[PDB]
C-alpha cells in the first residue's frame, strides 16, 4: 500500500539493504516499475521530478500512482517528490498526496539549506509526510582534485550530524561522488566510501545515494545495437552500489538506466519494421526491458523478498 | 465532465454534426485528445479497444480519463468500449465505469447478433450507459437498411454502425475511394438514431508526409477522403472512429527524434513532439466533423 517513505527506509536501515527509486514520466515506466516490485516481492521508491509533474500534472502523477497500488496493495510503495527546489513545491506534493518529499537545497550555504529544510519538515511531518535533504554538490571528483576543494564539493560528515540534528529530516543524501547521468566517469569510477561510512555513524539515519545508474553492459549493448549514441558513459559499477549499502546507502536514486533500456526497445522496433505505428509494439517491448533492469537491481540492492 | 455516450451524439444528430472518437493506449494519447478538445471547445469520444485495456488494466483506462475529465470539466466526454465482443466484456466495462459500449456480432448471424446485442442493452440500460452495435462487413456484403430497422426497433440500442465501405487501417482503397452514402440515409431514415462510422482515418497529406520523411513506409496506404467524411456526416453519421491517423501522426514525431539525435533518450523529448502532432490531427477532424466550437 501508499505508505510514508520512512516506513520503508527505516526498515531497509535497520536491516541493512537499499531500496530501488525509480523515476517515471508516464503510464508506461510507472507500470513496468510496479509489475518489477511485484514480482521480485520488493519495497519500492517511485518517484517524479517536477519537470515530470510538470509533464503529467500533479494529479496525474499522484492519480496513476494510487491506482497502481490499488492493483497491488500488499507491496510498500512510498510516492517521493524527487529534487523538490522550493517549499513551495515540496507543499504543493504534499497536498497532493505524495508520502515523501525532497527538498533540495544543496547549492545554498549551509544555513540557508538547514532553514529551508527544517521549514519543509515542519510542515510535512504535520502532514505526515516524510522528508529527503542532501548535502554536497552531486559532480565528479575529477583526478588532481585539490585535497581541500574536495572537502568544498562532496559532503562535509561534521556538517551532515549538524544537519540532521537541527532539522530532524528523516533521511539524507550526502553526495559522496556520484552525479546525474549517463557519463558519471572519466576513467575509472571512484567513490568517497569512507566518507559515506563516516556519515552514517554521525547521523544514524537512512541514506540516499543519487546518480546510482549503473549503464549495465546488456543495457548498453541493446541501446548501441539499436543504433543509439552512448559514447564516454560510464555509471557506477555493480559493485560499488553493493558496497554503497554496505555503507549505509538505503534508497538508490535509478533513472538513468530505465530510460536508456526503454528508449533501446523503442529504437530497435523503429529499426526493423518501417510499417510499424502500433504504439504498443513499440511500448511493450521497452516495459519489459525496463522491467527486467529493475528486477536486476532490486536483486542487487537486496530488497527482492523484503516485502 | 464523463456523460452517457447517448447526451452527446443524440445532440450531434439533432444539430447535424459528427463527434469523433478516438483511442487511446496510455497517457500521452489521451493527454493529446483532451488537449484537443479544449483547444477547439468540443466534445469526445474516448475509446478503448478490449486489446487496450488488456494493455493499460481497465482500471488504469477509466481512472486515467476520470482524471482528465476533472482536469477539464467543461468538455463533455463519454467513455467508451470499442468492438466488444462478448456478453462478459461489455459487463466489465459497464462495472468499472465506462458510459458507453459496443457490443460487435456483426461477423454472426443477423439472428444471433441481435439476440446478444439486446442481452447487453438491457444490462447497460439498466447501469444508465449507452450501446453502440453493428451490422455488416466492415471492407449483400453492406449493411441491408431493412434488417438495420428491425435491429434497431427491437434491440433498443442507442446507435448503429452500419457497414458502408470502409474498413480499419491505413490501407483501405485498393483504387479510388468509393462509400455507400445511398445505403448510408437509407438506414439513417429507417432508424432514426445516431450512426456510426469505423475505419474514418482520412491518412491526411501533412501526416503521411511526416512519416515517410521520418523513414516510415506507407506505400499503398489510402484512407477516406475529408470530402467524404464530411459526405459521411451529412447522410447522417455522428460518431466517427479514428485511431489510425493518431497512431501514424505520433509514430511519425517518436521516429523523427530518434533519426536526428542517436543520444537522446529522455522519453519527454520523444513524446512531446508526438503529442503535439496528435493533438493537431485531432483539432482539424473535429473542424472537419463540426464538433468544434459545440461546448
Ligand atoms: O539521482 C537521480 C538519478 O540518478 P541516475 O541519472 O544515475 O539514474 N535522481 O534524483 C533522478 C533524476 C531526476 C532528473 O529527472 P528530470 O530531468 O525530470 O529533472
Ligand atoms: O473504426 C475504428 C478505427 O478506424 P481507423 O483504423 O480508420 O482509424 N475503431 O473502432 C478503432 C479501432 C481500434 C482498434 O485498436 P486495437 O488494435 O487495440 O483492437
Ligand atoms: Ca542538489
Ligand atoms: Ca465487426
Ligand atoms: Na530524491
Ligand atoms: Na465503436
Ligand atoms: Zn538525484
Ligand atoms: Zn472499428
Amino acid at each position: 500500500m501508499l505508505v510514508k517513505g520512512n516506513e520503508i527506509l527505516l526498515k531497509a536501515h535497520k536491516e541493512g539493504y537499499g531500496v530501488g527509486a525509480f523515476n517515471f514520466v508516464n503510464f508506461e515506466m510507472l507500470n513496468a516499475i510496479f509489475e518489477a516490485g511485484n514480482e521480485e516481492n520488493s519495497p519500492l521508491f517511485i518517484q517524479a521530478s517536477e519537470g515530470a509533474i510538470k509533464y503529467m500534472g500533479i494529479d496525474m502523477a499522484v492519480g496513476m500512482v494510487k491506482i497502481m497500488c490499488e492493483r497491488y496493495p500488499h507491496i510498500p510503495v512510498a510516492l517521493h517528490l524527487d529534487h523538490g527546489t522550493t517549499f513551495e513545491s515540496c507543499e504543493k506534493a504534499v497536498k497532493a498526496g505524495f508520502t515523501s518529499v525532497m527538498i533540495d537545497a544543496s547549492h545554498h550555504a549551509f544555513e540557508e539549506n538547514l532553514e529551508l529544510t527544517s521549514k519543509v519538515v515542519k510542515m510535512a511531518h504535520n502532514a505526515g509526510v516524510s522528508v529527503e535533504a542532501e548535502l554536497g554538490r552531486l559532480m565528479g571528483i575529477e583526478d588532481n582534485i585539490s585535497v581541500d576543494e574536495k572537502d568544498a564539493v562532496l559532503v562535509n560528515p561534521k556538517e551532515a550530524e549538524q544537519f540532521v540534528k537541527e532539522s530532524q529530516v528523516d533521511y539524507l543524501a550526502p553526495a559522496i561522488g556520484t552525479s546525474h547521468g549517463a557519463f558519471k566517469f572519466k576513467g575509472e569510477p571512484k567513490l568517497d566510501f569512507e566518507r559515506l561510512q563516516e556519515v552514517k555513524r554521525l547521523t544514524n539515519i537512512p541514506l540516499v545515494l543519487h546518480g546510482a545508474s549503473a549503464i549495465p553492459d546488456n543495457v548498453r549493448k541493446s541501446y548501441l545495437d539499436a543504433g543509439g549514441d552512448l559514447k564516454g558513459s560510464k555509471g557506477v559499477p555493480f559493485e560499488f552500489l553493493q558496497e554503497s549499502v554496505k555503507g549505509g546507502i538505503n534508497k538508490v536514486n535509478t533513472d538513468t538506466d530505465l530510460r536508456i533500456a526503454f528508449i533501446a526497445e523503442v529504437r530497435k522496433v523503429a529499426n526493423e519494421d518501417k510499417s510499424q505505428f502500433d504504439l504498443r509494439k513499440f511500448f511493450s517491448p521497452a516495459q519489459l526491458a525496463l522491467k527486467n533492469v529493475v528486477k536486476e537491481r532490486m536483486k542487487l540492492l537486496g530488497s527482492a523478498n523484503k516485502i
